[PDB]
RNA sequence: CAAAUUGUGCCCAUCGUUGGCACGCGUGCUGGAUUGCU
DNA sequence: AGCAATCCAGCACGCGAA
């Protein structure tokens, strides 16, 4: 039985600067009284004690002086009240309080790191004390109160809601002191505060605690013997990681080195002579130069380890050995990680005033209904373009309530739930003066006052299907400025089902084109295939595209790369020209016709910055460049972008090139802030903000539009089969220093885990549909309905191509995959049988393969396809497409018989979607 | 309780043919990544 | 090393009712 909440984030109209007025106070006076509650619920939570949680004593596995640290000692700014303590003398501080020592969970507590700069380390026991004396209350009467409220769940752990908090709630002192402080008690006014103060509270309670356990849970796995050893191999300063020594490739280094130790301490035992110092430095030399070869090597699929070290450990040999080394190391690594851990501190949450209708701050939207009914009693068009909603605002001068009305202006809450059946759908034809309106109205209103129109039209011509309103929308106002920001607050309730029928996988790539690919639970027909016990169909596999219909065309967002240069010819060349004046390969080798635009303004970014780089004196020269590259040009970053990988890769050249000019402009030392570069450009970094934002809501819409297009063909199929799953991977764990920058950076646009939570939110407001999450691990090459039933297939990937495409580069990737040379990659692996598979199939003689003369490589090709009526060969590649399956998973597969099998070939990343289906369809379907 | 001029936005070699399209908002802290000159 | 920023993700609660 799960649920969710949608939002419209609507707009407010100011009504009148009374009325608008009238609401600022109120919410000024709501949001200062949040920090009394803050403060208050602080100390009471400081004023637990022991014999007050040794009640019910219901908890996971939460240590009582764990509970009892974090109900008084908690992280704070520097500059409030409870200031007074730091952390050495926690220790003692537990001890003093509750007659009791420290234990590992409260150790562990304590001894966790925090920014000593902005927060610190808070009594938050003094404070009790001082809420005892400044009210004067018997600490006895205290005691009793706040061991009600604990028994109430109204203080410590998993705190009950709010509104339940304050209507529960020597009261007589309390109450009088939040008079004085707060205004009068009214039960909405203190139960937003009391959220509102709560919040943080309780959130950051718990997270700590959960902190604590994953921290103690990290340490237990520490092996911690290797002590010692850590000393010893750490004995400026850094910490040090596995990959600054090759973490795998290591024992090889180590292995190799101590074969050359040994020849060189078997001639030295022998050839016993003079000179041996020169042959000394002969071996140290040869070995620095291993090292460093090593490290070069390396260094070219991942972080290069770094050459000190290995050469620290080296001279070490004698006293420490290679998996000790690396037991050490691994050590220091995991202990460095766990005690740079911060602890989460306690700042006050900015209210937020969530407006309803049965406990929170009385307040509605009127209604449809009576909004008609409004606009008939009243003279009035009987429709309108703006919601009326009434608020019961607390008139700060006169201390009482009254319901006041205020407009709100979201044209897709009117689209979606609000606008009236007076007589995902499409859109109605428009009427000759509706069209004319929209044609008259102001260009920037223009789009607004057509979607306007549109759903007055679908009004008028019974297009627009009865809502079924239900009065069940929370209102919520933030007041940051002299501005509100309602939004209107829905629940959405879904009761998941678990007999499903579908699987739709989705492999969500980064550059190839993220597709989708369906899966049948009991198909009966042409095509079943026996997995391992369910009969399953590949029901279809196709491209996650959107289209955006220019004039006569249909461009695909998420790919479509920009235009292809041919019709932004004078451009170029006006670029050409200016730039010839001051003296090209590179430049001619990206402005083909046929290049992409994005691509091209990707490389000229980064020729820009790297002339930057080399005219760094003058990089002011080139700003107006700049702005005529991202902002004011017709082909611009900013008036012309699409949603493709590209895209985003050139949003951020753009933003590397901000910096660097930046960087060169500030450079003749006190550190470069942001407020000496704003004030030397500050239109430079107005720019910089505005690509900012622009790629921030980018990224939104992208994720929005992918989670559209995805969730549309999950209701299709629901509709044509039932109840769907996606089964989208889980992106975990990505972008890890072992990584080289380069993939970290490539990874971080990604995406895949902002789709998942995108996709997953929308399928929690779609009845039938379920989002799962699987282990991606060799999802990417096993063959669909093939793999696991028998065994594990892992078959290699290939690339189609026709003799006369064939470059130097695959005939090179070809042969190095050829050659029988032992990795440790399982990929490594693959590959090589398939090309084993690949010559036994056409008979190459590898041994008379890997010849020269390309050429005729080429016509043997040609004559072998000559033979076989074919089009094209395939050849293996790592970063090919074409994955060889054995069924007609594309719909544009091509049957080919390659050995005696009778494959098809689908495209790689349809048969991936597939793969990433299914992968544990047997936890779906229980026997029951 | 009347402003009837804007929810956030997204797409484009010819910004309109009424162009096409999407969307949970906030707050808070915690982990990985973007230049620069030795 | 002789130090300025920001983005991508991860969890904590409001969006109870009777």
């Amino acid at each position: 039985a799960s649920e969710t909440r949608k939002a419209y984030t609507t707009k407010m109209i100011p009504r009148s600067h009374d009325r608008m007025k009238l609401l600022g106070n109120f919410m000024d006076y709501l949001m200062d009284g949040t920090p009394i509650f803050f403060e208050l619920w602080n100390q009471f939570g400081g004023g637990i004690d022991r014999d007050i949680i040794s009640g019910t004593a219901n908890k996971d596995k939460i240590s009582d002086d764990l509970l009892l640290a974090v109900n008084w000692f908690k992280v704070m700014p520097i500059n409030s009240k409870p200031q007074g303590v730091s952390p050495s003398n926690l220790a003692n501080l537990f001890q003093q309080y509750s007659g009791s020592e420290p234990d590992i969970q409260a150790q562990e507590y304590f001894a966790s790191n925090f920014d000593t700069e902005k927060h610190q380390w808070k009594d938050m026991r003094v404070e009790y004390e001082r809420l005892l004396a400044e009210l004067q209350l018997s600490r006895s009467d205290m005691h009793h109160d706040l061991k009600l409220m604990y028994k109430e769940k109204c203080i410590g752990l998993s705190l009950s809601t709010a509104h339940y908090i304050t209507s529960v709630m020597c009261m007589e002192k309390i109450k009088a002191f939040l008079a004085s402080k707060v205004g009068p008690y009214y039960l909405g006014s203190y139960s937003a505060m009391l959220e509102n103060a709560l919040s943080p509270i309780k959130g950051m309670t718990t997270k700590n605690c959960k902190f604590v356990l994953k921290q103690i849970d990290a340490k237990n796995d520490i092996k911690y013997e290797n002590e010692p050893f850590g000393k010893i191999v750490e004995g400026v300063k850094w910490v040090l990681h596995p990959h600054h020594i090759g973490e795998s490739n290591i024992k090889t280094l180590w292995e190799d080195l101590n074969a050359i130790h040994s020849k060189y301490e078997e001639d030295i035992a022998s050839l016993s002579e003079d000179k041996k110092e020169k042959r000394i430095k002969v071996y140290q030399g040869d070995v620095c130069q291993t090292i460093n070869t090593y490290c070069e090597e390396v260094g070219k699929e991942a972080k290069t380890p770094l050459v000190q070290l290995l050469r620290y450990l080296y001279s070490r040999k004698d006293d420490i050995a290679v998996d000790k080394i690396i037991d050490g190391i691994t050590f220091l690594s995991k202990k460095h990680k766990v005690e740079k851990q911060k602890i989460n501190p306690v700042i006050q949450k900015y209210p937020s005033f969530n407006f309803g209708n049965n406990s929170k701050l009385l307040g509605k939207i009127i209604s449809p209904k009576d909004k008609l009914k409004h606009n008939l009693k009243c003279n009035r068009n009987q429709v309108d373009n703006y919601i009326w909603i009434e608020i019961k605002v607390l008139n700060t001068k006169t201390m009482r309530w009254e319901k006041h009305h205020y407009a709100l202006s979201s044209t897709r809450f009117l689209e979606e739930v609000y606008y009236p059946a007076t007589s995902y759908e499409g859109k109605p034809a428009l009427s000759a003066e509706q069209i004319e309106q929209i044609r008259s109205a102001p260009v920037g209103l223009r789009k607004v006052k057509k979607r306007q129109m549109r759903l007055e039209a679908a009004r008028q011509q019974n297009l627009l299907p009865r809502y079924t309103w239900g009065k069940d929308f929370n209102i919520n106002i933030c007041k940051r400025g002299n501005n509100f920001e309602v939004t209107l607050a829905t629940k959405v309730k879904k009761k998941k089902e678990k007999n499903y029928k579908v699987v739709l996988g989705y492999d969500a790539n980064i550059v190839r084109k993220n597709t989708y690919a369906a899966i049948e639970a009991h198909a009966n027909g042409d095509g079943v295939i026996d997995y391992n016990d369910l009969p399953v169909k590949p029901i279809e596999s196709g491209f996650v595209t959107v289209e955006s219909q220019v004039r006569d065309k249909s461009y695909d967002q998420l790919s479509y790369n920009g235009v292809k240069l041919l019709y932004c010819k004078p451009h170029v060349e006006s670029r050409r020209s200016f730039l010839e004046k001051y003296n090209m390969k590179d430049f001619e080798a990206i402005a083909d016709d046929e290049t992409s635009l994005y691509y091209f303004n990707m490389k000229y970014c980064k020729l820009l910055q790297s002339s930057i780089r080399n005219h760094s004196s003058q990089a002011k020269e080139y700003r107006e460049e700049i702005f005529e590259l991202l902002r004011d040009g017709k082909l611009s970053v900013l008036k012309l972008s699409s949603l493709s990988n590209l895209s985003f890769v050139m949003f951020k050249v753009a933003k590397s090139l901000i910096g660097t000019y930046f960087g060169h402009l500030l450079k003749k030392a006190p550190p470069i802030t942001d407020e000496d570069k704003q004030k030397a450009d500050p239109e430079m970094f107005a720019l910089r903000l505005a690509l900012e934002e622009k790629r921030l809501n980018k990224v939104k819409s992208k994720k929005e539009v992918i989670a559209n297009k995805i969730v549309a063909k999950a209701l299709e199929l629901r509709d044509k089969y039932g109840p769907v799953l996606i089964k989208g991977e889980n992106i975990s764990d990505t972008t890890k220093k072992g990584k080289k920058s380069s993939t970290n950076s490539f990874l971080m646009d990604w995406l895949a885990r902002g789709v998942a939570n995108k996709v997953k939110e929308m399928v929690m407001m779609h009845q039938g549909l379920e989002f799962v999450e699987v282990n991606p691990n060799f999802t990417s090459h096993q063959d669909p309905f093939v793999h696991k039933n028998p065994e594990n297939t892992f078959r290699a990937r290939y690339s189609r191509c026709t003799p006369s495409e064939l470059t130097e580069k695959n005939r090179k990737e070809i042969l190095s995959f050829l050659s029988d040379k032992p990795s440790k990659r399982p990929t490594n692996a693959y590959y090589n049988e398939g090309a084993m598979a690949f010559l036994a199939t056409y008979g190459l003689k590898k041994n008379d393969v890997l010849g020269v003369s390309l050429e005729k490589f080429k016509q043997i090709m040609a004559n072998i396809l000559h033979q076989r009526s074919e089009d094209q060969l395939l050849f293996p590649s790592r970063g090919g497409m074409f994955y060889l399956a054995t069924y007609k998973l594309d719909a544009d597969a091509t049957s080919v018989n390659w050995n005696g099998k009778q494959f098809w070939v689908c495209n790689a990343d349809l048969v991936a979607a597939y793969n990433v289906g299914l992968v544990d369809i047997q936890k779906d379907f229980k026997k029951k």
